[PDB]
């Protein structure tokens, strides 16, 4: 039902979409090490931000090494190029990651974002409700990018509809709390907007790569369209997260914050 499913490959596409997928394994899982070691430097109140991009570096590495088994799994070199076997190979399996991995990046933003209790709750509530709808409704959509075209496109539709009231949720967040942040990262958190929108809207990009770019050389796209926007959104993003949580961290008065800022 993947567009995957219909080509054969030249060795150079198969084997740069295996790095492609091997060198997002690798870097998440650095990432990891990086999160990891940093999280002691982070204020009590902050830290499980830190502890969710630890999360997600490996909910996001794990599924970039099964894409990646898949991938050499469903293929074989066979009379000049890599051809379909018994085993399949889908992105499918990424809209269902989402379903974890979209829920901490956000809730690590409101975490940093200084939001609190029932305010706390309520908005991730309603995010990760928005996320949910915007996730199903294009797994749903993306079933159809062979058979019906039309219909990817109308699914994908209602999951931007999703995705837009999403980022409306986040911007409205992300600005009105900017005031109440410290050491600065009220710019910086102005910075994470931008880069969310950037990031996370070459995913529909990639979703309507079936429409556009419909060969061999489009399914190459789509995974690179992957690779950057995991990179940004997760990776990045994490990086920005943490950055704003040490020196918000600092700000409040955390020593073992202010000694490791200090190092640098
Ligand atoms: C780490 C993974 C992330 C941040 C994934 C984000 C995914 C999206 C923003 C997906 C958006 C979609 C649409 C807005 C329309 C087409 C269907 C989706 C689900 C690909
Ligand atoms: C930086 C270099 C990126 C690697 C290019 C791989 C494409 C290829 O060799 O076919
Ligand atoms: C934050 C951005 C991260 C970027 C990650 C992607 C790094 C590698 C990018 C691709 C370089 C272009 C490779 C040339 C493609 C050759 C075509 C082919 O062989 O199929
Ligand atoms: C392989 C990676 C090993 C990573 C172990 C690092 C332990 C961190 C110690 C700590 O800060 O608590
Ligand atoms: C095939 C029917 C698809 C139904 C989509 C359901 C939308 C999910 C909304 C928020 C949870
Ligand atoms: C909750 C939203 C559920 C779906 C809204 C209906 C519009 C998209 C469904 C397309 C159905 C079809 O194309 O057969
Ligand atoms: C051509 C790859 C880069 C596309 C970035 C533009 C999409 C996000 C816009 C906000
Ligand atoms: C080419 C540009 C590629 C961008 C690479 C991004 C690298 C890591 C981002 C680190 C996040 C740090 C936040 C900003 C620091 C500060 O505000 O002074
Ligand atoms: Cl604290
Ligand atoms: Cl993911």
């Amino acid at each position: 039902k993947n567009i995957e499913s219909l080509f054969d490959y030249s060795a150079g596409q198969f084997e740069f979409i295996d790095h492609l997928l091997t060198m997002g394994v690798g870097v998440h899982f650095a990432a990891l090490i990086f999160f990891l070691v940093v999280s002691q430097f982070v204020a009590p109140k902050y830290r499980i931000a830190t502890a969710l991009s630890c999360i997600v570096m490996v909910s996001a590495g794990l599924i970039l090494n099964s894409q990646a088994v898949m991938w050499t799994d469903a293929y074989a070199y066979v009379d000049g190029s890599y051809q379909l076997q018994d085993l399949t190979f889908s992105n499918g399996y990424r809209y269902v990651n989402w379903m974890a991995t979209i829920p901490c990046l956000l809730l690590q933003l409101l975490i940093v974002l200084n939001l609190k209790g029932k305010e706390l709750f309520s908005t991730a509530t309603w995010l990760i409700l928005a996320a949910w709808g915007m996730i199903i409704t294009g797994y749903v959509g993306q079933l159809y990018e062979v058979d019906d075209i039309a219909q990817l496109m109308i699914w994908g539709a209602v999951s931007t509809a999703f995705f837009v009231v999403m980022n409306w949720i986040v911007g409205t967040k992300i600005f009105k709390n900017r005031a109440t942040m410290l050491g600065g990262t009220d710019s910086t958190i102005t910075k994470v907007f931008w880069l969310m929108m950037f990031a996370w809207t070459l995913y529909p990009i990639a979703y309507l790569v079936p429409a556009f770019m419909n060969n061999a050389d489009g399914v190459v796209l789509r995974q690179l369209l992957f690779t950057i926007a995991d990179i940004s959104s997760k990776v990045i993003y994490g990086l920005m997260i943490t950055y704003i949580a040490i020196q918000q961290s600092a700000a409040a008065g955390y020593v073992p914050a202010q000694q490791a800022l200090g190092r640098i």
